[PDB]
């Protein structure tokens, strides 16, 4: 009927940690949830060219809107959970992001359903990859704009990552 | 270097808060610093209590506070795991008491960041007054605002939720 400082800690991180939709937490690279990515009027004002949602669903597939918005579209399937390999999307996430920006003028929306963990990990890898941030570099400059925390699997593989990267 | 629950506690106290200040319970305002020296919002939200989680003795009743009919309980409290926060979990619950039973009446409970000295009493007081076990007081405060009291804070949370629940 008690638990230890560890369980509670773990509730805690399930406390409120977004403040917008959206944020740009990189020139031209915005981070955010589900309202974002539906919202047409948002994504027309913003610019935005390039959507990757990291929470793609097979049942409402690709948003009808983007052709009409010119939005180039990549949806990775992946669930928020410890046990999913999210790696598996970290480099074709990456370079996606990465031509994204290249591109003049050009604004990516990533995003997941709350904006905080699968959405944020793509993040995180794409400046660790593209731009050689630490992983505790790259997360002090997206919370810096937004509170996100990648479930503690996504935080574990992002960890090798940054090992196997400063390694070589 | 940093291992995964080091990584998890900079991204989840290392944030940026919404908002300075957040009612977590009615008429219950949780925030920082910033919010204790805003005489316009303080007026605003018409304040009538201040819970100083973070009170240095050297510092008094801050100034403003009188003209405004501000009512002031300052707690010498450090952030840290070795501070005992637990000898003032009944003085601040009571306060909290006193300030919310008023008609009309709103308290602001702060820190200097509002995320574990102040939140540790507010979950106290929670607990103490409406009976709340101490998981039940913190999903009742963690989606208002994103707080993180430190571990030995939560520590003597734990303690206290064991005797009250025998």
């Amino acid at each position: 009927p008690f638990l230890n400082v560890f369980e509670l800690e773990r509730l805690l991180y399930t406390g409120k940690t977004a403040c917008n939709h959206a944020d740009e937490v990189w020139p031209g690279l915005y981070l955010g949830d589900q309202d974002m990515a539906n919202n047409r009027r948002e994504l027309r004002r913003l610019g935005i060219t390039h959507v990757l949602n990291a929470s793609h669903s097979r049942w409402r597939g690709t948003p009808e809107a983007y052709e009409g918005l010119g939005i180039r579209y990549l949806g990775v399937e992946a669930h928020d959970s410890p046990a999913f390999d999210m790696s598996i999307h970290f480099q074709t996430a990456a370079d996606f992001i990465h031509r994204a920006l290249s591109q003049p003028g050009g604004k990516i929306l990533v995003h997941s359903a709350v904006g905080v963990s699968r959405s944020a990990t793509l993040v995180l890898a794409y400046l660790m990859l593209y731009h050689h941030l630490t992983l505790v570099e790259a997360i002090k400059k997206v919370k810096d704009h937004r509170g996100i925390i990648p479930n503690r699997g996504f935080l574990r593989q992002l960890l090798a990552l940054d090992r196997r990267l400063r390694q070589g």
